[PDB]
RNA sequence: UCGGCUCGUGCGUCGAUGAAGAACGCAGCAGCUGCGAGAAUUAAUGUGAAUUGCAGGACACAUUGAUUUCGCACUUGCGGCCCCGGGCCGGGGCUACG
């Protein structure tokens, strides 16, 4: 089933090196999280089948703060945004560093130095990979 | 042919309040040209959305609104007088002949 999307991804846009696949679904337990609430049917203890986000009817006094042990679609949101904000200010830190041609006298460029300066992926599935290899080893001893 | 030459017209305005001329410097990226450490221009007014070889003006929509060097001497040499500030240093104003 995916020996043949292996080769013919990588040519064209450059969604390759399966990074695509992790952030479509890295992503998707983002995105599709609001669209759970609608279409769970699941109760629990309170009804799911018609949403939790708005439910005047159901809670009206109202209790707006209610407990977010499942489905936190209502708190995590809020402190979410905040790391997305945080984070991209951090990954526009660069050092530059004055270049030229050495040939040609004119126009000056900068050769960028990030200021994590190695993708994300070469430094924390190090350190994935190392927390996954500590629990699987618990777990089989 | 965005240059000359010739003729004609009107005007006919330089300078110690420092001229003509010279030097040096000024553009994000030599010359010519334009400018003077406010240096590829500031203000104002009119005009009105461009400048442009290249990305880079929040252009308040009341589109205010884009378009220096050339008192004594000429080596930056040496002063003097009066103030100001910092503790000798720096700044300002003076100091040619008739």
């Amino acid at each position: 089933i995916v020996l043949l999307l292996d080769e013919l991804l990588q040519k064209g846009y450059g969604l390759g090196s399966g990074i695509s696949l992790f952030i479509a679904t890295n992503i998707c337990e983002t995105i599709v999280w609001k669209a759970f609430s609608p279409t769970t049917v699941n109760t629990g203890r309170g009804m799911e089948f018609e949403g939790a986000i708005i439910a005047l009817f159901h809670l009206l006094a109202l209790r707006e703060a209610f407990y977010r042990q499942n489905l936190p679609n209502l708190m995590n949101l809020i402190a979410t945004i905040f790391v997305f904000a945080v984070v991209i200010y951090f990954q526009g830190f660069r050092v530059d560093l004055p270049i030229k041609s050495a040939r040609y006298r004119g126009q000056y460029n900068t050769y960028p130095i990030k200021l994590f300066y190695t993708s994300n992926i070469p430094i924390i599935l190090q350190s994935a990979l190392v927390s996954n290899l500590y629990v699987i080893s618990q777990m089989l001893s």
